[PDB]
């Protein structure tokens, strides 16, 4: 267990206020990228894979100016050396009302240096999407 | 992915409500097992290693009719073909008021049979704990 998770928020919602449209390079060809959704009735939304498919989402839901403050980061470790990641904070795109929500990392070893690592799997939900 | 998680959050849970003492027998000697907190200041509680201090901390919390009712669960897959699950409900320890949590599973292969798997993983954080 290492603070590699926690230095690794640091530097991803602070991609995800600048440039939305680079967080796809986080991603591999493996990753699972979950957010919304709902959608759109009101059961939890599907999962897209390749980074192909991931950038293609993230751009559809505008992440235009949206700003975050995490309140709360659980990183310790798996297999292969993965540090996995729960996060719980508060979110606010384009300047809307803050959101609690519950988002979970997975990193696996990239393949060089081998940090900081790649998302295996990003899980995002929001709170009042389920109370 | 697939839904081994959501199956396993199926017995989890029921075993967390029936016999918290054999909740043990869930994880094996490489997991990461965390409840609470707080403890004690407000910061985050830390995490146990082994499952003789997992058991020993799960005895100590007292699940005494610890009764839960999920509202959301995240099952998709990792590394070694694991199943990652992030679990959003409810919980009621000893008839008390319920309380929204956010739960993280890490599932690895088991050795025998291959389901249902092992957590490698278990953070559990209460949101009243984080606002």
């Amino acid at each position: 267990s290492h603070m590699v998770g926690r230095e690794f928020v640091r530097q991803y919602y602070t991609l995800l206020n600048q440039a939305p449209d680079m967080l796809h390079r986080f991603y591999g060809k493996n990753s699972s990228y979950v957010h919304g959704g709902l959608d759109s009735n009101g059961k939890p939304a599907d999962a897209v894979y390749g980074q192909k498919e991931i950038h293609r989402k993230v751009m559809s839901q505008n992440f235009t100016n949206c700003h975050t403050k995490i309140r709360h980061v659980d990183a310790h470790a798996t297999l292969n050396d993965g540090v996995v990641v729960q996060v719980m904070g508060l979110l606010s795109n384009n300047n809307q009302a803050l959101r609690r929500f519950m988002q979970t990392f997975v990193l696996a070893p990239e393949g060089s240096v081998a940090n900081k690592f790649y998302v295996h799997n990003d899980i995002f939900r929001y709170q009042d999407e389920v109370f």
